[PDB]
């Protein structure tokens, strides 16, 4: 029993982390086979950031402009390209520790583990959700750029995030492993800000199912709601509209607990309207929205505590 | 910026995890050099648990009663001993992946990362604190016994916990890597329950310092308190008594923020008495107590956002 924000074991990823220095800038890179991935902003100076032309900055660089360190060993760069907001540095060695991997672009609402790293050495791991406004609530200091987000299936690592910057609200922005930013953000010093965020409705509902699987039913009620009547309440509390697709995804949890989704929706409507009254749900006083339906199934028992 | 419950990278530990089967019971073990550590209750049947004599159960076993699997490979047992509530199984191979390690008994209030594992394969990692009542609020299902808790310093793994059982309240109990239980608990089916718990005062205070380093001062006040006047309030809200040792440990955070500890104590007294008033502290509506002073220093900036 119990319910914790749980990250994937980080070992397959720790063996891919390297250090990347270009001039006086140090950050992290990801070394798979014979390539090292890293934020392109590694090439920039301070003043460069107000106005960088990356094509123009990169043409002025040779292979040997880049020092890549894997643990104590230096890896020699023998090739480079730019792909969107990333550099792809080809090196003399294939990583002996490259795992089975894939690159994926994850969707808002989905979660991933972040391996926070400094100077190519992993310091910590935690679980994040991609917010609706395309930021993550990470924990990052200067030096963390190039740290990566991931999910693991069987023994394949699905890389989904590389960290590039902190916004003024203290939340974090970056790209997929194709160098394409999540969100409207750009790797230049401008007045960009996180857009207004929304609560992830699907995740909240999943988490109420988790609470029921774990043995708590207090928050249920006799009522039901239509999809449409729920959403009018949802909009008022700054929750995402629930869609039929979302209802269908919640099928298996629904089945395991014998609580119809629209009945769970009615319970939620009542929680939003009345509060929790000094009560907790899985040890929380607020409604949690960083656990997907997938996460609940991975973690919780296949057998409900009726 | 930001503040997350952060676990240590788990790679050095993932390479130590094995599977241990004795009859129809499967669990996890820890393989360092030429030894595999695991809960002694692996030898028990269902009925055994009402009344086990472990010395008597173990004498009836040969080396080859035990199957240990490391990934796909079987490791042959060539020796065994019992140490307190653990078995120590000597095997034919030294683990090529044994890291620099130590065994430590941690103290209530301190935190550690848990690598949750099933059938010798790591499934997730999260951060736990040892509660004052000597349990952890873990997330564990059947098959997780033998999963281990740890801290990492430099490249040394300090192993501190092995999981043995779930109590009726859904919290988790186990031992150090000497097989000695944390808490008054025993590996037999009796009516044992978690004792009443306490809020970890030292950690709460550390976490208020974290909030200040990160840029939030709302909860501070003009007041000060004596150690003694604080504790009378503490006892009333079921918080641990603050001691001078605790005051001294909070020195560096105090210095970095320029808030005297007893001034922080006064702020806390005021939070306990008045509540937070629908406000949050580092994204939390409740006062968090699972981050030590050490954890705050590891994670937070060395420079305050004044
Ligand atoms: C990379 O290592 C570093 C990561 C970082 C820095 C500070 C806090 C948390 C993480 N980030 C950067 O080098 C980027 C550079 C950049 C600048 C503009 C656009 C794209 C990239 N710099 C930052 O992320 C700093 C932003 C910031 C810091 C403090 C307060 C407000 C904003
Ligand atoms: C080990 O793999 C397994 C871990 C577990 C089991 C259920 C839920 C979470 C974790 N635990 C056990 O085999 C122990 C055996 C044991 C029994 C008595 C004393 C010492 C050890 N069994 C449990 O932990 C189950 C306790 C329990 C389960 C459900 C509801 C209440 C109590």
């Amino acid at each position: 029993s119990g319910f914790r924000k749980m990250a994937f074991p980080s070992g397959k990823v720790e063996g891919c982390m390297v250090q990347v220095t270009c001039g006086t800038t140090t950050l992290n890179g990801l070394w798979l086979d014979d390539t090292v991935y890293c934020p392109r902003h590694v090439i920039c100076t301070a003043e460069d950031m107000l106005n960088p032309n990356y094509e123009d900055l990169l043409i002025r660089k040779s292979n040997h402009s880049f020092l890549v360190q894997a643990g104590n060993v230096q890896l020699r760069v023998i090739g480079h390209s730019m792909q969107n907001c990333l550099l792809r540095l080809k090196v003399d060695t294939s990583n002996p520790k490259t795992p089975k991997y894939k690159f994926v672009r994850i969707q808002p609402g989905q979660t991933f583990s972040v391996l926070a790293c400094y100077n190519g050495s992993p310091s910590g791991v935690y679980q994040c959700a991609m917010r609706p406004n395309h930021t993550i609530k990470g924990s990052f200091l200067n030096g963390s750029c190039g740290s990566v987000g991931f999910n693991i299936d069987y023994d394949c690592v699905s890389f989904c995030y590389m960290h590039h910057m902190e916004l003024p609200t203290g939340v974090h922005a970056g790209t997929d492993l194709e160098g394409k930013f999540y969100g409207p953000f750009v790797d230049r010093q401008t007045a960009q800000a996180a857009g207004t965020d929304t609560t992830i409705t699907l995740n909240v509902l999943a988490w109420l199912y988790a609470a029921v699987i774990n043995g708590d039913r207090w928050f249920l009620n006799r009522f039901t709601t239509t999809l449409n009547d729920f959403n009018l309440v949802a909009m008022k509390y700054n929750y995402e509209p629930l869609t039929q697709d979302h209802v269908d995804i919640l099928g298996p949890l629904s089945a395991q607990t014998g609580i119809a989704v629209l009945d769970m929706c009615a319970a939620l409507k009542e929680l939003l309207q009345n509060g929790m009254n000094g009560r907790t749900i899985l040890g929380s006083t607020i409604l949690e929205d960083e656990f997907t339906p997938f996460d609940v199934v991975r973690q919780c028992s296949g057998v409900t505590f009726q």
